[PDB]
């Protein structure tokens, strides 16, 4: 297992989390909860150079 990170840019806040994953399939449904967790709503992408996803409010 891999970490992968997220990176989340509210209007008004900013996140960063990561976690470990077997892929980026299981990383993302993990990291799904942390952004609805935390009220951030957005478009999400994905950067495989870098392993890291981004949720843009």
């Amino acid at each position: 297992m891999d970490t992968y990170k997220l990176i989340l840019n509210g209007k008004t806040l900013k996140g960063e989390t990561t976690t470990e994953a077997v892929d980026a399939a299981h990383a993302e449904k993990v990291f799904k909860h942390y952004a609805n967790e935390h009220g951030v709503h957005g478009h999400w992408t994905y950067d495989p150079e870098t392993k890291t996803f981004t949720v843009t409010e």
